[PDB]
């Protein structure tokens, strides 16, 4: 009956990657504190976006904690981590960064953010349609910088652009002179940068500090305030794939995706100040959103705090269709574990220190 429900949590609160862990941890004041009569107990450590640390993290959880969901991270290496984890442990895990879905990683784990395919074709039909035809690259080098440019290479080839230089750098890299010099020499018609958070910006700000004239293309990885402020008059005019939580005002009423969205900016911002909205905070919410759905029906088969119940949640996942949240609607299969189509992305610019909808 009245038994609590534990979700343990491992975010980015510290470190290059804190602007997108703290909004995510800020907006569990918004979630529910109790599903179906049963409190919600969450434990929320700091992983600083380290693997080792949230591999930690998430044992921790699983054997002392006796979760019954683990949640995070903040980025794709720490969420590696966390999904391993999940996957030996037999702990359901909802992902908060995109992450390459293996066959170890595809059981136990979903994902909230849109799937980088999705928000490449925004940004490569945009090219298209702008008339675009070269498109450099700069992103990290790691999995998720690797996401990123073989989508490029995949689907931007596919549909007739040209790649005419990839550069990498480090997530903590306080410079990106020397590629940014290389990218500027090739002079594409756009440059793709695959990052995130304050490390979005700094390929922004360094390539128009350089010379570069050419448009540049952003992640979802750099929606929110911080990309702006830090910036600044260099973020004017870029193109940056998002979900639709950066703007629900601008939602159809019968999108599924407006009321949660509307529900979150709403309370958030009301804390954290105008604007204060990003993709990141989303990602939370809407993970406790899938907890709404799939809780109730899990806890017909079993009780909470038991492998049964993990079990039963695992399953709930697959059976529980349309689930709306502020991002999308959710629709898992045991092959697709982010869930995720059209709903879930909308294409941004900024216009005078503000982001604006693209149509
Ligand atoms: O930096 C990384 O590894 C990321 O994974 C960033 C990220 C986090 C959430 C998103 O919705 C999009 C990108």
């Amino acid at each position: 009956e009245t038994n609590e429900i534990t979700v343990g949590i491992s975010v980015t609160t510290t470190g290059p990657a804190a602007a997108l862990g703290i909004p995510e941890r800020n907006a569990l004041e918004f979630v529910v504190k109790e599903i179906s009569g049963h409190p919600i107990k969450i434990i929320v450590l700091d992983d600083g976006g380290d693997p080792t640390a949230a591999t930690t993290n998430a044992r921790r959880f699983v054997t002392e904690s006796k979760a019954d969901v683990i949640m995070g991270s903040s980025v794709t290496p720490p969420s590696v981590a966390i999904s391993n984890v999940a996957n030996e442990a037999q702990i359901p895990h909802i992902a908060l960064a995109p992450l390459p879905i293996t066959p170890e990683r595809a059981k136990w784990s979903v994902v909230m953010p849109q799937p980088i395919p999705i928000m490449g074709k925004v940004l490569y039909e945009h090219m298209k349609k702008n008339n675009v035809k070269t498109v450099g690259y700069i992103g990290y080098s790691d999995s998720y910088g690797d996401l990123w440019f073989n989508d490029l290479k995949k689907q931007g080839e596919a549909m007739g652009l040209k790649i005419v230089g990839e550069e990498r750098f480090a997530r903590p890299d306080t410079s990106v002179a020397g590629q940014a010099l290389k990218l500027v020499a090739a002079n594409p018609d756009a440059i793709l940068v695959g990052a995130s958070g304050t490390a979005a910006a700094l390929p922004q700000t360094t390539l128009r500090e350089r010379g570069y004239n050419g448009l540049i293309y952003q992640t979802h990885g750099a929606a929110s305030m911080d990309f702006i402020r830090i910036a600044g008059k260099s973020a004017e005019g870029v193109l940056m794939a998002s979900g639709p939580v950066m703007d629900p005002e601008g939602q159809d009423d019968t999108a599924l995706t407006k009321k949660p969205g509307m529900a979150l900016v709403k309370v958030y911002e009301e804390k954290y100040g105008p604007s204060s909205r990003s993709q990141f905070a989303g990602h939370s919410y809407d993970a406790f959103k899938v907890l709404e759905r799939v809780v109730p029906v899990a806890l017909k088969k079993a009780k909470p705090g038991t492998q049964e119940f993990r079990e039963a949640l695992r399953e709930a996942f697959l059976t529980e269709k349309d689930i709306a949240a502020s991002q999308g609607v959710y629709n898992f299969t045991e092959t697709d574990r982010y869930g995720l189509d059209d709903r879930s992305r909308i294409l941004l610019t900024v216009k005078n220190g503000k982001y604006v909808i693209v149509k």
